[PDB]
């Protein structure tokens, strides 16, 4: 991993402590473990509060595309289920739909949504979306569209129409929910700081262990590095969730999974 | 886990016959180091173990929900339309499916059984037809409320009533799937499983110092608290894993199957 | 009776100061800095083992408080939306308060035949004890005076929907209360706990020994009702619908409920 | 506060174990500095998530609070948007509105809300709400009846009363809450197993500091007392929000707002 | 930053004890780790805790400033939805909304809202709102005028007419969310209780350190008093959110984001 290098370094701290030991009393320089671990404990606290909030926020942005899921869900049901004769409007909703979701992901990857909107839109509806600077919240207007249209042809009541308006409104606070998530990362100074004092306390680490561990220094230092490390680089691995990483949401598989269930749900 | 405290039983009698050559080379082991290492594990085990809860919890609760909106939306058609007989017991077959389905669903077994007891063979190849079968009912029991829209027994508004808990099993059929494939941490349980392990393993080499022939006692306890805490976090972590409890699930699956039957009369035998 | 407990440990310590003498005679050393590990960890276990069980108590505190919300604004849409229909009024009063009784007896495994048969015709109690619940039978029932009241031209779809809405609230009371308590936190997690608490207190004065000598009781006493304290405090309020002493005063609650709904229909104790 | 007394009664144990240090050996009494660390961490951590508890039943109170002035807020909005002309249902209802947070201010304080709501109301339904054991509950049902009223009195329609009444059930909400924050205290096991421990903890810790840090002991031990007795009496501070205190809501303060805020909205 | 004044004065502190060490018994002062290294880590425990408290307040403030975006966002959605063709309505509304943020901000920030006020209104308004004591609830009113008037004109309907009225009904809350974050901060009792202590302790650190590091209780201390100073900081930081340090919220942005929104493309639509 991306983990191992400062384990080796740490091996090495550990090698420069033993052969080193002795000019130590000359120069006066005594290291003992106990304010170590006063230092390593409440290094440990911060890291556990920490990593909670970074857990917390890739689980939110978890439960956010969990939701384009379900809405969407709904609002082609009850679309099916109240106006089972339109398929014109099916068809059409579902795009709006489907490109919500492909909109949405390439604009938290910063990619071009260009082609998959091609893929799914008339080029003149394209046009209009690519045209706004909110090109997602562009498409859930569009979609709200082919729902007001329904609702003065006389096909919806405004009670029904309603029904399906709070679908849309819930698209809507998944799109500001992402958008929130994607601008406010857990404040720097929180990654920061816990990134010095916990690198700092593993390179000073063999230095104040040398003294009770002699040789069994280096499997102590690195272990005890190994678990500091394992659960900082753990926060990290955890607050990039919209990545392309391996350990990121897969939103590509999700994007397909989403376009595939609205397909199911309409005989395509 | 009964296993690896014998190991640890193992690994304290090696550390005992053994340690008469720690001396030689200079290898020394204290008690403060693996005192700084294992409260700092258990701090970390303290908020992984919060966070496997708060998923156990809202798998709970999403059940919870199931049950809650199934006796609603049946009390909805009863106080609705008490006279709708035949479409009481179509829709209360769809929700019973929904569940079973979703049972199914979560624990990768298979649903046929359940589905071809509640309902006729051609709605469950069209289910069963389905990649998303459990969304595929909610959307029939969609139908049932639809058709009695039509047919002019339902207002638009008291559909809404009835769509509103369809709405709530949705929600519950995404939640439940996002926590069943959400293993939020790929692989680094993983990585944190096995340093509690080297920590049980290399405790007792370092314990041996002060405890002596007292070792094996003192170090299983100590094993015993931490592999225990840390297999607890594993059960909780994954409410529908390929090895949970499923007596709640089917517990809830029955509940809620019998909870229906009486609400429309099914039972108690005439 | 946790002062039992703490009585038993006084005297391992005894049994760890009388046996003090032939123990360096045993080969047998026992230290204190394993045990502060240890102690620690289970601590901090215990830390957040309490926390979980204090959120389940809140959430049942929680879900009994809103019974008598949502009991109080049906009634108060009774009132404002049929000011006249003053038997609706108490035939629908006699459920809910029907409905919290049952909620008691079901979430304290009693029987609900005596408040039942107080409050409703009989035909209506036989309906009810038929049931697998009773609490939803009567949520069903309350339902249908709404739903007649419906059929009957005096609400409309609407105003109708306004009380449906807070039936609706109930069953979530009711599913919420359900699950509190035939969600009896995971099996592996208690036990664990008790043993780790106990065993740990009975071994301490054996390690505390060493460093404290005649003064190992006052301490390790000290000590053990520390964590006891918090550990037992963790039991009492996993199980909020019990008879314990921070568990819900269910039966006041259901009677300030009654009293509520009372107050609000014109009527006197 | 209060606390200041056995931050002193504590530098009193410090010298009563420094000059009976000397007797210690002669009695047979060892006390070392360790297991009282394990014990003071405990405890430490233990008044953490109590504190922690405390904290969140004080922010709850703040809300239902909050939670009060919005509704008030949106319901009189509600009503010059429906009903710009009709401001004599404005009036009443805006009193009724207001009696109801000083009614319910006086029932958390266990006070006298009968100056307040005659300050309100008229007294042919003040003496009706002061005569119901839930006053406060009462003042909701009657601003029910204005509402019911104007729906009744065909200038409400069911969608628009429907609106309105969804505020009205926003009340009884904070209602029920505050109620169950009053009657409800926190599981009271807490506090006295918290605080025997703590005080006893404090008095007999220089009983094992002294061996190690002699004369220093008062210092080191009334920092340590200061630091945790402090923890201690936050949690208390705020466990009772509704109190008489100045760590508690300036609920007058909050009600005079109210009082103001709804008065500034109808132009008075 | 306040810390390296502190930090170094923890250095000058960290010396006076490496001077007077061996003068030690001559005054009479012992002191060990275990009680500093005791009360730290209870220090470490509720510093944990205040600064999780810390984020709450922002993470909270930063929600309920999402939600400003999300329902000004819907509600001109509703809009051009339902009444497309009203587009003076549609303008009038969106100055109100976009007024709002403004207006918000500037009461959290306690400056002055009318620069920002007249950019956007009518000046006839802008004195309706600058003259109420509570200036963002009266924009509110404002804007609730608009689609009542709609209302009256019978151009929306009381069904559609509440779809709107409810997201004015979700920036009321934001509205007294934000308030209650503002008026009410975390018990000033956070410098008797906290920062003070904090720092008694981060000096005194050193003088029961040396005995043990000799020469090494400049470094290890100042390590160890950067740490906790660092999280004490970050925490009072972070409680007051609509502050103006570097890790509270970015107000200006967020309004600009909000304004540049709904003027989506000088406000038109497909
Ligand atoms: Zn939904
Ligand atoms: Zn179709
Ligand atoms: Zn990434
Ligand atoms: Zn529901
Ligand atoms: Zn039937
Ligand atoms: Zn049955
Ligand atoms: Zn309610
Ligand atoms: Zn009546
Ligand atoms: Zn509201
Ligand atoms: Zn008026
Ligand atoms: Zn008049
Ligand atoms: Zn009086
Ligand atoms: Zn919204
Ligand atoms: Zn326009
Ligand atoms: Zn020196």
């Amino acid at each position: 991993s991306k983990i191992i290098f400062r384990l080796l370094l740490n091996v090495l701290m550990s090698i420069i402590a033993i052969i080193s030991y002795q000019w130590y009393e000359q120069l006066g320089i005594h290291l003992t473990v106990a304010p170590f671990s006063l230092l390593g404990i409440a290094i440990a606290i911060f890291l556990g509060f920490r990593n909670s909030a970074s857990y917390s926020r890739f689980v939110e942005a978890r439960n956010l595309w969990g939701t384009v899921l379900i809405a969407e869900r709904t609002l082609v049901r009850q679309l099916r289920n109240i106006l089972p004769a339109e398929h014109d409007a099916h068809r059409r909703i579902v795009s709006y739909l489907v490109a919500f979701s492909w909109s949405l992901k390439h604009q938290l990857r910063k990619t071009d949504p260009t082609a998959d909107l091609r893929r799914l839109l008339p080029e003149e509806r394209v046009t209009e979306i690519l045209a706004s600077s909110m090109p997602t919240n562009r498409i859930l207007l569009l979609a709200g569209n082919e729902i007001g249209q329904l609702r003065e042809a006389g096909k919806l009541s405004d009670a029904t129409y309603g029904l399906m308006d709070n679908k849309l409104d819930e698209l809507a606070h998944v799109l500001g929910g992402c958008e929130r998530l994607a601008t406010t990362p857990v404040p720097f100074a929180y990654t920061l700081i816990l990134q010095r004092t916990v690198y700092l306390f593993c390179t000073l680490l063999p230095f104040a262990l040398v003294g009770d561990l002699h040789y069994m220094t280096p499997f102590v230092s690195v272990f005890i590095s190994y678990t500091f490390l394992s659960w900082d680089s753990l926060a990290e691995e955890l607050e990039d969730p919209f990545g392309t990483a391996a350990n990121d949401l897969p939103l590509n598989a999700m994007c397909n999974t989403i376009e595939r269930n609205l397909l199911d749900m309409t005989g395509q």
